[PDB]
């Protein structure tokens, strides 16, 4: 059993971000999305290797705004219990949506260099930054993935392409989940 | 206060009052505005375990709301499978005023305890829409679900989840929940 949280602004793509690493495939029709929801992510621990083991991870969207009363926060933060990595999720059009992941993992971590909870920080929307604007743009999210001691993958989870086997996202992603399930039993 | 994890799944078919029932299961507040639940929701039940004795001790009980039909093809079980791995208890849901929906809980459970004297995981059956049964039918429609409860070794709920005093503390409802949720912590941590 592994619990990984998605964390971010309403919008920013983290149903599209689930359904392309549970399913392999783009989530075409994005709803507003009730409530916490949990998709789980056939993982292979150690893929490609004879040691290759399945783990089932669980990926909870919670859901919420970082600018909600205090009374519903209190009531978000009973599914924050039991975490075993945190996937941090901004859209990298939307400055204020990397600025909020600082609210969010605050709202984790405290209801961090000390963190031993790993840590991973996905910028979406990569396709809608301008060649013109993407050293600016990724700069910044290198500051934003140091703060929190995070590897981090910029990517578009509207391109299939974006998670394909082999890719370098896709190792990272799996690095990720591997240090999950290794500071989880290992 | 515990960080031990409890998962119970519901389980039932769509439009039998899922979402209601855990809505005040969880909050103690009637679910106002359903609307169709897309892929699986999750919500947590602050359970009190044996409250009110000296070992009382507090525990998160997940209920994950899988959703799906008994009619999906063999690829959509096949994924949906592993939704149903480490469970610990298992609410099977039921509209009183629709007796297909009854019927297919033979399905729904076959679906999870294949990946009824047998079953060691705890069960609970929950009928919903008691308020919609004609009060001179109640008294048959009970007598069929006591059945159907019995065939899966379960205890019975019978309730209108849109009616707040449904889950009242003390209540005979309330009682049956407790001693549920009590028996899938037992199960798995205390046996
Ligand atoms: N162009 C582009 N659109 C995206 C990307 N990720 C998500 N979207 C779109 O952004 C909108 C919000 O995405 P959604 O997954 O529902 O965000 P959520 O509210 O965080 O769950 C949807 O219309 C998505 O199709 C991306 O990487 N590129
Ligand atoms: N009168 C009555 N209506 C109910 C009851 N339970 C659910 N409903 C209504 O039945 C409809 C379906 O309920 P919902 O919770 O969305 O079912 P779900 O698809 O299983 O999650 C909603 O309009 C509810 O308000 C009940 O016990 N009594
Ligand atoms: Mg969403
Ligand atoms: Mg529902």
């Amino acid at each position: 059993r592994v619990k990984v949280l998605v964390l971010g602004d309403s919008g920013v793509g983290k149903s599209s971000l689930v359904h392309l690493l549970c399913h392999n495939q783009v989530l075409g029709n994005p709803s507003w999305t009730v409530g916490c929801s949990v998709d789980i992510r056939v993982h292979d621990y150690k893929e490609g290797t004879p040691e290759e083991k399945t783990y089932y991870i669980e990926l909870w969207d919670v859901g919420g705004s970082v600018g909600s009363a205090s009374s519903v926060k209190s009531t978000r933060a009973v599914f924050y219990n039991s975490v075993n990595g945190i996937i941090l999720v901004h859209d990298l059009t939307n400055k204020k949506s990397s600025q909020n992941l600082y609210r969010w993992s605050l709202e984790v971590l405290n209801r961090f260099a000390d963190n031993q909870i790993p840590l991973l920080v996905i910028g979406t929307k990569l396709d809608q930054i301008h060649e013109t604007k993407r050293h600016e743009v990724l700069i910044r999210t290198a500051f934003l993935a140091e703060d929190f001691n995070a590897e981090e993958i910029n990517l578009d989870c509207t391109n299939p392409r974006s998670s394909a086997a082999g890719s370098s996202n896709a190792v990272k992603l799996s690095r990720f989940f591997d240090k999950v399930i290794e500071k989880r039993y290992f």
